[PDB]
C-alpha cells in the first residue's frame, strides 16, 4: 500500500494473506469458512492462508493450507480480464471477532465513492519495504471514461478503477487479490496498475466484484 497508514486493529477480519515459503504472495478475502476470494494472477498449486491477525508473523493467527483453487475461465494473463479465483481451504476457518466473512455486494457502488484498500504489500516503489502490520489507504472510485484516458482499450467493463487526484495513494505488489471496500461491501480485488507503484494520476485497477456474484456463488456450490 503506497502513502497509507496502519489499519485500525480488528477492523479487517475478512482480510487474508496468501503465503508461499513463509513469504507474502498475495492478499485475499474470506468469503465463508471454506473459501477465500483473490486474483487469478495469484494462482499456485498450494497456498498457506494467514487469517485473524493484522500482523503477518503473528502466532495468534490461523495458518490454513489450501490445495485447490479455481480461476474464472475467462481469465487472461495477457489483458488481466476476469482476474479472480476462489481458493478452497483444506479445513474450515475458525470464525471469531478477528475472523469474519466479507459482505459481498448486491449493487455496484458509482464513480466518486470513497473506498479503502488494504494489504501487506510494499509501501515504497521501486525499492521494496514489506510491512508487518496491515496498511490502509482511502481512494475514490474513478469513472471508466476517466480511467480510459490512462489505460485505453486495456480496460474492460468488469474492471474497476480507484485513486486520488495528484496522489501516490494506491495498492502495490503483494496487495494483489486484496480487498477494496466501499460503503460496507467488497467492490473490488486488487488486480493491476502501473510500475513503479504510486504514480500520481495513474489509477489502481480492480476486478469489479459486483459483476461476478453468480460465478462466485456457483463455483462455491459446485466445488463444496
Amino acid at each position: 500500500i503506497i502513502d497509507g497508514a496502519p489499519c485500525a486493529r480488528g477492523s479487517h477480519p475478512w482480510q487474508v494473506a496468501l503465503l508461499s515459503g513463509n513469504q507474502l504472495h498475495c492478499g485475499g478475502v474470506l468469503v465463508n469458512e471454506r473459501w477465500v476470494l483473490t486474483a487469478a494472477h495469484c494462482k499456485m498449486n498450494e497456498y498457506t492462508v494467514h487469517l485473524g491477525s493484522d500482523t503477518l508473523g503473528d502466532r495468534r493467527a490461523q495458518r490454513i493450507k489450501a490445495s485447490k483453487s479455481f480461476r474464472h475461465p475467462g481469465y487472461s494473463t495477457q489483458t488481466h480480464v476476469n482476474d479472480l479465483m476462489l481458493v478452497k481451504l483444506n479445513s474450515q476457518a475458525r470464525l471469531s471477532s478477528m475472523v469474519k466473512k466479507v459482505r459481498l455486494p448486491s449493487r455496484c457502488e458509482p464513480p466518486g465513492t470513497t473506498c479503502t484498500v488494504s494489504g501487506w504489500g510494499t509501501t515504497t516503489s521501486p525499492d521494496v519495504t514489506f510491512p508487518s502490520d496491515l496498511m490502509c489507504v482511502d481512494v475514490k472510485l474513478i469513472s471508466p471514461q476517466d480511467c480510459t484516458k490512462v489505460y485505453k482499450d486495456l480496460l474492460e467493463n468488469s474492471m474497476l478503477c480507484a485513486g486520488i487526484p495528484d496522489s501516490k495513494k494506491n495498492a502495490c505488489n503483494g496487495d494483489s487479490g486484496g480487498p477494496l471496500v466501499c460503503r460496507g461491501t467488497l467492490q473490488g480485488l486488487v488486480s493491476w496498475g502501473t510500475f513503479p507503484c504510486g504514480q500520481p494520476n495513474d489509477p489502481g485497477v480492480y476486478t469489479q466484484v459486483c459483476k461476478f456474484t453468480k460465478w462466485i456463488n456457483d463455483t462455491m456450490k459446485k466445488h463444496r
